[PDB]
């Protein structure tokens, strides 16, 4: 250490001729013991190299090579300094990279190399990706945009843009964003892009602009609309003039879609329904429709003749926004009719299909009949063409749209009935084709569900014999045929259908139903209902049970404009058929059992068949045919248990040969199947009873083997910016398998308590908690973070809480984990989202021992640390939203704040008082989440109300906070946003509280004149 420093000082003090050899001497001076003893410093040798460079650069073109050399040297040094871990501090290295490229004296290749080091070594490391402050991000963005905007053109310009694309992604996701005054830069980069044909970095500049606009859309929406009005004509001109590179057009389409989303949130058409309108925007919309219409009739817009879907969605959005120069469905019908070849006809079919599906009200009922006639004329060509699957999908969308309308005239309905009968006649013939089985059966199901065509006896012949194989579309059409019709008697047809569904090929192909996954409890319901006295009643009874991006910004816009307000809103069975079904099931199960081999036979097929058996039993037990106790003694249960035993030995084999990789593919599939076999929902349904039967299937040995393999698997050892540590690309096949079996074990432990099972849930839960033991758990490891997060999310349950010791063990590693990932915003948000599920077990103070108090304090200190850091401006709006959600859950679990008090700096804060503070936040999303969730302060929400004084003081504090947020105030967007929060809070209080109704109404009356609330808006709220 000291000797190395002395040698470095001597080399630095040597003469230039001596320094020439001293460079190589210092390069070779590094060694493994030197690095081992140097772990802390590296900054000392960094400044040594820095003054060496500053002295060398001062002393023609002959210097250029030297520069290259020294560049390589520092690069090599960096690669040697940060190879094992990022020991080198980000700050001074960032300033060095800043000022080496800031000056123009350095060579262009030197600047390109320095930018290469910046991109590949600084911005590619998560730690440096996080420790960069907001000022550093803004200065790097500014200087690099100045570099890009320079008139000098080289290859490195492209590499400049890739830096900016990175920098913006680092500025919009790790800090509170960059100021809106930076919108000029991009605008400049756009305007010059009009002149130069090269457009070296436009592909990355526009992609970074998309991220900036997405971040800058929650606030300053009018500013973004004006920016779009400014730049969109230039983008249209670029599209028309440019060489049309696929990446550039793809990014431009994304920008156009973002602009449409911002202007028309979720299809808002009129200004009074949430849309923002301008004359320039309307002209832009018409020009962009013309551009898309022209560009669609191109070879590259798509062997395959289908236009890429993003173009189709953009075209459909534009058409919906410009349909009422006159535009309408007339041009679509004309293009559908006149076009001869399928090249120019498929795009219009796709446009019509997407427009009808996304906007069912966009097609007038007067034009429905001509469209149906055109589609019927387009169906047949005596054979199967390229256009047929698209025509079938368009017809399916039309059929689904028709059934959603009740204002249809009788003459119109009777005319459409004839066309639908003709359509059925056309499509039913030619159903034997395997290529369009999905589309054909989808059209048939759409027609049947709406009762558009009376089902004939020929239809029921489809699900018999070898006419068609059992598939998801065919079974989904059959489950609607049973729902909306009665099977004819051609004891014979029902038995034939049951045999067709359960037809097993004798002696080695698996039956088709076992081969492919089917929707849960869909085959079982059909099979059970086919044996019932009244098939249609059984189907309807089964169907009557209840089941268990930029969209958020559009919802926030709608809430801000107040167009969206979430608040203020026994049977009898044919014995012969029942026994025939049991005979078929026994035959299939024993056929699987005998054909099963310990090595070659698949495992997910056995699990699928056992799922079918237990689903049939659960469907029978849901009705009055069979009780649970008798179902436990049925031969179907024994066959399912044997199937489970056969499947378990596949896991048992893997328990020893963990090194295998081909086993993992099947093991993951079978784990997913077993996971979806269960159901955590508690409402009585066939799903719950089937899940109970499947729970009783599992044995103790299989569960112990799964737990042992999970224990073993945890002991093992391009992208724009740095990779998220929670990213899926860090997960190997074994890691994914471990995550699957961990979820399966968690579900089994959670839902075992309701029934009586062969395995002990306590031991498995003890092993699961042993997985996150302090000695073994390494939070920095990617797999261990996922495992801990999954355990935090899945283990707690309000209905049957964890023992307080188990909850204490669960929260034990939380503080260290949060300390480790303090600077990572995404990981902090995920941790806050996942720790919210502990509050349900935490809240119950029935066993108010030392353990309950300890667990409550342990959770509250972690939440208080996050709140204190948030007040210290250490977290972005996403972490603030996660914290608001956690505080909302705490308020739900303790309305009176008996125990939900967080202590910071020796000061106690009730959660109710803290939650009000977020009403005056600097981000509109957090404000409108707090305002929308403020109803927890007025009702128990466990729907009893709260005491008079508590409600009064809560409303007074919330109203004062909302007023204060307004008071401390180009800026039109902020004013509108603050008024929206005030009005939303008052409306929520009015809707959720009869005690404070008069007070809220008087507050609204006062704020109409004091805070300048727009009367036309509060009137709209008051009408609702």
């Amino acid at each position: 250490l000291n000797d190395l420093l002395i040698c470095c000082r001597q080399l630095e003090h040597d003469r230039a001729t001596e320094r020439k050899k001293e460079v190589e001497k210092f390069k070779r001076l590094i060694r493994d013991p030197e690095t081992i003893k140097h772990l802390d410093n590296w900054d000392a040798v960094f400044r040594f190299l820095q003054k060496y460079i500053q002295k060398e650069t001062e002393c023609q073109a002959s210097r250029q090579k030297k520069m290259q050399e020294i560049s390589s040297l520092v690069k090599y040094f960096i690669k040697c300094a940060n190879r094992r871990a990022p020991r080198l501090k980000c700050q001074e290295l960032l300033n060095y990279i800043m000022d080496t490229v800031k000056d123009s004296s350095n060579g262009a290749i030197y600047g390109a190399d320095c930018s290469n080091i910046l991109l590949k070594d600084i911005l590619s490391v998560r730690k440096y990706w996080c420790e960069i402050s907001q000022q550093q991000w803004l200065e790097l963005f500014s200087v690099y945009f100045r570099l890009y905007l320079k008139p000098s053109q080289d290859v490195h310009r492209v590499l400049v843009a890739r830096i900016i694309h990175a920098v913006t992604k680092g500025c919009c996701s790790q800090t509170d964003g960059l100021n809106s005054k930076f919108l000029d830069f991009f605008s400049k980069a756009i305007q010059c892009a009009r002149q130069e044909k090269s457009s070296s970095g436009l592909n990355h500049i526009l992609a970074a602009l998309t991220i900036f606009l997405k971040t800058l859309a929650v606030n300053f929406r009018i500013r973004v609309c004006e920016l779009g009005d400014e730049i969109l004509p230039t983008l249209l001109y670029i599209w028309t003039q440019h060489r049309l590179n696929d990446s550039l057009k793809e990014v431009i389409i994304e920008l156009f879609q973002l602009q449409i989303y911002i202007h028309h949130p979720k299809g808002a058409k009129t200004q009074e329904k949430g849309a923002y309108e301008s004359t320039k925007w309307r002209s832009i919309l018409y020009n962009l429709y013309d551009l898309l219409v022209n560009e669609i009739s191109h070879i590259g817009s798509r062997r395959n003749i289908a236009v890429k879907e993003n173009l189709i969605e953009l075209m459909a959005d534009i058409c919906h926004q410009v349909f009422n120069i006159e535009l309408g469905w007339e041009v679509i019908k004309d293009h559908l009719q006149k076009s001869q070849n399928d090249f120019d006809l498929v795009p219009w079919l796709q446009i019509a299909t997407q427009l009808i599906s996304k906007y069912p009200a966009s097609l007038p009922n007067c034009e429905l009949s001509p469209l149906l006639m055109i589609l019927s004329q387009l169906l047949p060509q005596q054979r199967h063409g390229e256009r047929t699957p698209y025509v079938l999908r368009c017809l399916t969308e039309v059929a689904l749209c028709q059934d959603k309308r009740s204002n249809l005239e009788s003459s119109q309905k009777s005319d459409l009935l004839k066309l639908w009968n003709k359509i059925w006649c056309i499509t039913f013939r030619g159903i034997s084709s395997e290529q369009i089985q999905a589309e054909n059966f989808g059209l048939l199901g759409a027609i049947i569900q709406g009762s558009l065509v009376e089902v004939d006896r020929e239809f029921w012949k489809l699900f018999t014999g070898s006419a068609c194989r059992p598939s998801c579309p065919a079974v989904c059409c059959l489950t609607l045929a049973l729902t909306t019709s009665i099977v004819p008697g051609t004891f014979s047809l029902k038995e034939s259908i049951m045999k067709w569904l359960l037809f097993y090929q004798l002696e080695t192909e698996v039956p088709p139903i076992l081969h492919s996954n089917f929707p849960h409890l869909v085959l079982e319901k059909i099979l059970v209902s086919l044996t019932m006295k009244n098939c249609k009643a059984a189907m309807n009874f089964f169907q009557s049970v209840p089941e268990c991006s930029f969209s958020e910004v559009e919802e926030l816009f709608l809430q801000t404009t107040f167009d969206k307000m979430d608040f203020l809103t026994g049977f009898s069975v044919h014995q012969n058929l029942k026994e025939s079904l049991d005979r078929c099931l026994l035959g299939l199960s024993e056929q699987l059992l005998n054909n099963y081999s310990s090595e070659i036979t698949n495992s997910e097929t056995l699990v699928r068949c056992s799922r079918l058996l237990v689903g049939v039993l659960g469907c029978y037990c849901y009705m009055g045919v069979i009780a649970e106790e008798e179902a436990y003694k049925s031969e179907l249960f024994q066959k399912a248990k044997s199937l489970m035993q056969c499947a378990g030995e596949s896991i048992t084999l893997f328990k020893n040969k963990t090194n295998e990789e081909f086993r993992i593919g099947s093991l993951r599939n079978m784990m997913q199947l077993c996971t979806r076999c269960l159901s955590n929902c508690t409402k009585k349904s066939p799903n719950k009873i089937a899940s109970g039967f499947f729970l009783r299937l599992l044995t103790s040995k299989l569960m112990n083997d799964i737990a042992d393999i999970c224990k073993s698997l945890a002991s093992f050892i391009s992208t724009i910016g740095a990779i998220n540590p929670l990213a899926e690309e860090y997960l190997s096949k074994q890691d994914l398998l471990f995550l699957d079996m961990l979820k399966f074990l968690c579900l089994c432990v959670t839902t075992a308590q309701t029934n009586t099972v062969s395995f002990r849930a306590a031991d498995i839960r003890r092993k699961l908690l042993m997985l996150i033991d302090s000695s073994t758990l390494e939070p920095t490891k990617s797999l261990h973070l996922h495992m801990y997060l999954m355990l935090l999310k899945e283990l707690p349950g309000e209905e049957y809480p964890l023992p307080m010791e188990d909850v204490l063990e669960l929260l034990k590693p939380l503080s260290n984990v949060c300390s480790l990932y303090r600077r990572d915003q995404d990981v902090c948000k995920t941790i806050l989202n996942h720790v919210l599920h502990v509050v349900k077990n935490l809240g119950q103070s029935n066993m108010d021992s030392e353990n309950t108090r300890d667990a409550q304090g342990q959770f509250l200190t972690v939440i208080g640390a996050f709140w204190h850091l948030t007040k210290e401006r250490k977290y972005i709006f996403s972490v603030r939203m996660a914290l608001v959600n956690c505080l909302k859950t705490l308020l739900e679990a303790d309305p009176y704040s008996k125990w939900a008090i967080l202590n910071v700096m020796g000061k106690d804060f009730p959660v109710n008082e803290v939650f009000t503070q977020f009403l005056a936040d600097n981000h509109h999303q957090v404000r409108m989440l707090a305002a929308e969730s403020i109803n927890r302060l007025f009702q128990d929400t466990k729907l009893k109300a709260l005491p008079l004084k508590l409600q009064q003081t809560a409303f007074e504090n919330a109203y004062l906070k909302a007023q204060e947020g307004m008071r401390e105030m180009e800026t039109l967007d902020e004013i509108y946003n603050r008024k929206s929060v005030l009005l939303t809070l008052i409306a929520v209080v009015l809707s959720c509280s009869p005690i404070c109704e008069k007070q809220a109404l008087f507050a609204l009356c006062k704020s109409v004149k004091e805070n300048g609330l727009e009367p036309h808006l509060v009137k709209k709220v008051l009408e609702k």
